[PDB]
């Protein structure tokens, strides 16, 4: 367990799925435009 | 062995260590923003 912030280094990009989090604040590098 | 350029094709982004080079000059195109 150690909490690090979310990058392309432990993110992929995935297809739309109804049981993901839907965020509009804090979001991260690769979610934001 | 055929030494070929470095692209997004065959590299991955990984979070930062202490072994890794650290490039000033010639950055590939994956490292440049
Ligand atoms: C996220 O959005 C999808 C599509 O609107 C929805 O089905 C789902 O209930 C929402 N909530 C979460 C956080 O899963
Ligand atoms: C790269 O730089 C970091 C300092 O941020 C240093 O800790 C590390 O040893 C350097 N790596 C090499 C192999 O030069």
């Amino acid at each position: 367990f150690n909490p690090e912030p979310i990058t392309m280094a432990n993110a992929r990009y995935v297809s739309q799925d109804v049981k993901f989090e839907n965020l509009t604040n804090q979001l991260p590098p690769p979610l934001l435009n």
